[PDB]
DNA sequence: CCGTTTCGCTCAAGTTAGTATATTAAAGCTGAACGAGAAACGTAAAATGATATAAATATCAATATATTAAATTAGATTTTGCATAAAAAACAGACTACATAATACTGTAAAACACAACATATGCAGTCACTATGCCGAC
């Protein structure tokens, strides 16, 4: 699974950039897009998606295990909204 | 109310009162002509907002349980900063050998001009005409 490792060590080969920048960008990457979330703000990334903000309301809820009927508590979830032009690049995709 | 004469003013020509600099040396000011990189603009193209509805898919609480990415070490090793020193090559420090200019000295033709008797065209020496109104005389 891509992960954080594997992307600095990417920019390190491709771009070029020492190690240390690279493993430095790629945590500002990700914190950047963070701090626009918590403030309310949303992320229009072009050509990969976008990170709407919703308000849910306090909806009915229950206990999967057993099926006490307990409220869930209203909060704002973070959603991912993929363009059209990632989604064609993942049509046809196959997992491995 | 008006006119006439004195007085406040400025122009014009004498009679006095006051202060004193030039080159070096090195800048400093400012009108005018000279020479690139980055971002705001703009028309055009690509991605996305517009839009709605029954059916399909995600929304998520509360907890047991197998799974896994990955920071956290912890020991292993290429990588990296820094000289040390000798083999090997560069290159002044010598020197005779070799071909080459400045110079030493003999050998010979000829440039460059005074000196002197003639030869004679040409400028200078001496006099009259060319070319056209003065001066003098009348109108």
């Amino acid at each position: 699974a891509l992960t954080k490792a594997e992307m600095s060590e990417y920019l390190f080969d491709k771009l070029g950039l020492s190690k240390r920048d690279a493993k430095e960008l790629v945590e500002l990457f990700f914190e950047e897009i963070r701090r626009a979330l918590e403030n309310g703000e949303q992320v229009k990334l072009s050509g990969f998606g976008n990170f709407d903000l919703r308000d849910k309301n306090q909806r009915p809820g229950r206990n999967p295990k057993t099926g006490e009927d307990i409220p869930i508590t209203a909060r704002r979830v973070v959603t991912f909204r993929p363009g059209q032009k990632l989604k064609s690049r993942v049509e046809n995709a196959s997992p491995k």
